[PDB]
């Protein structure tokens, strides 16, 4: 939800709010399965604030090890968005 | 699927197979809600051959770390298993 085509949204919409399989809607359309699904996945990862290259990851593990994976992720979400503002500045002459 | 009594066994077959909530399930045999649940949840850690303190975990990170993350898993797994075949047999004689 912020610069992204028309087309984009209105595809994107009718599959996450109410609920329709992805198959159907390339028929209706006419586009390939590939890229119905590369639509849908720009959307998700624009409401995480977070680039689009990273990987989602699940596994079992011991209590204290299961603590330190918890903190990983919380520093790295917080390190883009000080070295974003950053370069923000830089470009506004100075 | 090992050393269980019959009952553990009769309940959990229940909810998995012919797919059925825990809170009917309470009413009919006249348990409470959390130990119907406590029930369910050693069956589960059993097919993983892992204790019954181990925590699940589910999050986003880059790529390289995602890798990283994936090797802590496998090595703790097979740690449990060496150390325990090591103390059956220290027990037996020797």
């Amino acid at each position: 939800l912020g610069r992204l085509t028309e087309e984009t949204i209105d595809i994107a919409r009718e599959v996450l709010v109410e609920g329709k399989s992805q198959s159907d809607v390339a028929r209706e359309r006419g586009l390939s399965r590939q890229r119905v699904s590369s639509m849908v996945k720009s959307v998700v990862s624009a409401a995480n604030e977070i680039p689009r290259e990273w990987q989602r990851v699940e596994v079992w593990l011991p209590p204290n090890l299961a603590e330190k994976v918890r903190q990983m992720e919380a520093d790295a979400k917080a390190d883009v968005a000080r070295k974003n503002q950053l370069t923000d500045a830089a470009l506004e002459h100075h």
